[PDB]
């Protein structure tokens, strides 16, 4: 039905945030999720829209996103609560014709606003649109526990971290052959960290924020969730292995190459060279 | 409806205790939770109140709580069971006009009584009311697994423990800039441990009971739950990192300072100085 | 209603087995649970009983259990499935007037039989009835993960293991002041292991089977489940602490004594003396 | 009802994949599951079949499977989603009269195809049919976390790995007396890895794919799931024990022998000889 809460995208946002909550990745208001929609997705639900949509400026002009609708998680909102009250915890926003701000068409009730990591999200969407010719539609951030733990013990280096994650589950090279970008620790909720993330997103579908968490990009909620879940699963395996004293054996470079060849992916050169 | 079990506060108590049970923080009757209400919250439900409310004296006079209603978990009751029978496992109590005792207006059926940690709860409520000008409304105690584990291995010192928890997830300094108070081990269920906790609550929103668990205070169930969840998430990360041999790198003092500045919080000086 | 599946005891058996499944304690058919009932419990449901109750001899005469009804889990049945088909996975049995065998009054459909650990259960029930003047009504066995892990690393000694478990969560001494009996490894499903367990049950409410699991006894399903959950929670804490390099500090003997005094329990002397 | 989604086998596939998802064994599209059916199982549901069943060739002729129906998971489909849309994520396929290909009778909607590990599944089904005189009906693959972790630290040797898993939970020798076959790392989704797996399946009901996961075979979904769950539980125990510094004591060869004798199983000689 044209009850917007039963739409594919609201249901999808509930599923993703709820699943991430259950994984233990999103304590308190940790994490944020944005999904780029088409006008066609939200048009049937216009009757559900706020009669008086609030306007909020963006942090900087984002003309590439002009007229683009998104569904987003709210600032300070808990992933745990999305399923209980989607309208309180999520919003549908539509960027205005000059990419200078957006209207909140639905949700974010009681003066709520989009995620404080909106710069990281929207700037990353922009770079991912360019990088994938508009295929990618989702940016997801969560506090993936084992990935976080690894940032205290592994070299915070794209090649090293990528190579370890590839080694920690066979599928990883196939799921993220472009590897995992790593930033230095940076203050969250800033345009600095947002553009730095967006820059890494030019080269990688996953970006790590040391001592904090991960960002993932992909074409759908499931693909993006599954991308992060894959990297976090590998991280979980690695944490066990390291806790047991380290690898006695592992996936070799030659094996990774053979895997890349079979699946028609080009593995990140730097990570492979290790 | 004026079915009191469907009230925001009974539903909130069910959500919090159930979530804590699922987290593995509340084996058996471990843990307790009290929420300060307004008369306005319970007034519509007077028809639901016991016809003959039982009276129980408090451990000591608490005049600051005179005429104040609370919803509380019962002594020896299991968090796991709250969702199955809220009236058996929870009670609404109203402190009398002199703060010498309370009436059990609803729940705690079959001669049940409030939590044996009522001194810790109510005395902490008193100090938190003073410390936050009446903003804080919740005291929550649970057996947060990783926090407990850390009390056997980290120095049981407010500065040291706070600093480590801040390091273990970026959000921590922002969520608890006042840090985490630590008591010596003390016998549970006593007014000694209750006042000692209340005293720490003057300076901190989180207090650790070594080899036992944690107390948290906050304005709402979600904020208080989320506070503990944040500290426990950091603890979980730390336990992994320590199990892997310790930190190769971490969040620096300079980073913590920058984080504090950005979020307009004053980090506990002692923890920052380390 | 007189639908026996909605009885307190069938519902209780479902809750306990399901909770244990979710805890990860009961892979495959691992674990078994028996609850001693009164005639008064099952009498209203006689219409639900098999028209033709099957008779099975006991392994040895158990005259103390003459005419006693129990609800039990089935041999080779999965805890995971109890909630899906209680009649397939559980049975109500009534021991005959000489304690030589029992009739299967309800459940254990398709030729199912009670748990292969029936000797351990019924013999333990006998000793616990004697030891607690008929208060205890439940024997529960599960493959409590951390408790199992500890049996490979701690001395398999009642005093040592008890003392460590007491140290691993403050509540433990209060919950099991009589401590935890430990057997040598023995072949499961035998009367040898059953009587050995029953003998330990004379002195302890918890008994460990090294490299296998735990048995607990108590007056109700919740109290027995909670007993095991408490010991397993302490074990979980200990496994973390040991994985981090061991205790830097812990609950002292003097603290345990003070705790025992406050709660009016007599802690196992041998464990305290360590 | 003749709603095929409510059939025992569709419900069973949902239960197994959902349970495996909840165990954390099947991130993204990790894992695959195939169940051999009888014509009698699917015949009542012919009205539910695609009007126009798609035909797909097999990788190689499999005449032993001629005319045999299976229910299978789809390639790139998520275990997490099976419960949400069984027809999207599962299919019923029937191998043609020469074993050269199959028709997709139901499910795998929107051009979906069976699992990319179909060679491993069907070739293993063939060997297991031969090895168990048609008793085995299920092949299940998942990314069992602790089993995976162990492949980085234990010798990737059938005898060594089997013996350790037997030691890690008492039931293991009884559940898999034939032990656990181990392959070298191989490229997934190939007929090479499929036949290599099928060859190991001649001698073992469990086969490990280092740095990747496990395959299990059994007569029913529950028995096969429970087989993997048992091995993974033992692995979980072992990972804890190894993280704590290793075994101080364990199940002895003499104990394993006694266990084998009692349960009438012949333990894998090589593993016992260690
Ligand atoms: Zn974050
Ligand atoms: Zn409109
Ligand atoms: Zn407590
Ligand atoms: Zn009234
Ligand atoms: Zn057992
Ligand atoms: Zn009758
Ligand atoms: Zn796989
Ligand atoms: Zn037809």
């Amino acid at each position: 039905m044209q009850n917007i809460t039963q739409s594919w995208f609201v249901q999808g946002m509930i599923k993703a945030t709820t699943d991430a909550w259950l994984k233990g990745w999103d304590e308190r208001n940790g994490g944020n999720l944005t999904l780029r929609l088409d006008d066609a997705d939200i048009a049937p639900y216009h009757d559900n829209f706020h009669q008086q949509p609030r306007y909020i400026p963006l942090s900087q002009p984002m003309p590439l996103l002009a007229n683009t609708p998104f569904i987003v998680t709210g600032s300070g909102k808990f992933f745990r609560n999305v399923q209980l009250d989607p309208a309180a915890n999520l919003g549908i926003v539509k960027v205005d014709s000059d990419g200078a701000g957006y209207h909140i068409l639905w949700g974010l009730t009681n003066e709520a606003v989009p995620t404080s990591e909106l710069p990281a999200h929207f700037l990353s969407h922009c770079e991912r649109i360019k990088a994938t010719n508009g295929k990618d539609r989702v940016i997801m951030h969560c506090h993936a526990t084992n990935l976080i733990a690894l940032t205290y013990v592994l070299e915070n280096d794209t090649a090293v971290f990528t190579r370890q994650l590839w080694e920690g589950s066979t599928e990883c090279l196939v799921v993220f052959p472009d590897g995992v970008g790593i930033l230095p620790w940076m203050v969250p909720g800033t345009d600095a960290i947002g553009q730095a993330t967006a820059q890494e997103m030019q080269k990688h579908s996953l970006v790590l924020w040391p001592f904090h968490g991960v960002f993932g990009s992909g074409p759908t909620l499931d693909e993006t969730f599954g991308l992060i879940d894959t990297a976090e699963k590998s991280a979980q395996v690695l944490v066990k292995v390291y806790s047991m004293g380290g690898m006695g054996q592992t996936i070799s470079a030659a094996e990774l190459i053979a895997l890349g060849k079979r699946f028609g992916v080009t593995p990140l050169a730097s990570a492979l060279a290790l």
